[PDB]
């Protein structure tokens, strides 16, 4: 869906600054800094579930550029298990959301970051 | 969930940039250069529809800024019939997509690109 390289990069990055504000709007949540509403953290998880599958795909082959390493490319495998294993951890944080448990979304949560941060590390330019 | 109001306007030009992205894709669709696949169209218009609903919630209070003219501000009712007329055409673009029927589809896109131009020409400061 994209006419140029940069569009690619866009969107991506677009997407993954909705994603990185959907998940990191429930910390204090989490923290119990702000008050748990179940369904309103229900009806957010779904959103991010959404969200979370849309970066991917814009990553498609030749689109190098923003702060996408070149090791996204030549590695697809390992870049699409690291891919997987986050929308794995979203689908364990929906189960959480969906069972409207705080411990379980708590825990749930962690992972999610977790695995935020090992794609961030091995994958996104170091500024 | 946005700390300063910059925030609220990175959120609200990456959702709409996505949002662009989502209808703007399915253009070689409507006009035949590309393609039917009812299913293909379905999921997109899913997609669509969850990023439809996500703008809004980040033109809150004193969120001046970006390419927002302040006119939707003080305006209120108003540019919340501009939004809502928009979602009623995206409701109406999912049923032609559920529908897996092209002309219908066609005739929906259609409304949805005239009422993004409606809110375009009233609310989104000159270039
Ligand atoms: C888990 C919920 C997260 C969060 C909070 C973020 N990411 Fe990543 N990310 C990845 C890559 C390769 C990039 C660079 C893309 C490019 O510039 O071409 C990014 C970028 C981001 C951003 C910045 C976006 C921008 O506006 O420029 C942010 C805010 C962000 N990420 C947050 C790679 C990955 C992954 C590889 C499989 C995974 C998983 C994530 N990111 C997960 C998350
Ligand atoms: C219908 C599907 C569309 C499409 C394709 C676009 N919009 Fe709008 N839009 C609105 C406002 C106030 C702005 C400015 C926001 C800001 O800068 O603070 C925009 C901006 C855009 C963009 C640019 C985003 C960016 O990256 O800077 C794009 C690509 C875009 N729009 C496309 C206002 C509205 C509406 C008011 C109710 C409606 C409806 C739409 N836009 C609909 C659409």
């Amino acid at each position: 869906q994209f006419a140029k390289p940069e569009d690619a990069v866009k969107y991506r990055q677009s997407a993954l600054t909705l994603m990185a504000s959907h998940f990191g709007r429930m910390t204090p949540v989490v923290k119990g800094q702000a008050p748990y509403d179940a369904a309103q953290i229900k009806a957010n998880v779904e959103v991010l579930k959404t969200l979370s599958a849309l970066p991917w795909a814009a990553f498609g082959p030749g689109t190098e550029g923003g702060d996408a390493r070149p090791e996204i490319w030549s590695d697809a495998a390992s870049f699409k298990q690291k891919q997987q294993a986050f929308q794995d951890n979203i689908v364990k944080l929906s189960a959480a959301a969906d069972a409207g448990d705080l411990d379980k979304l708590r825990a749930a949560f962690g992972d999610v970051g977790a695995s935020c941060k090992a794609c961030h590390d091995a994958y996104r330019k170091k500024k």
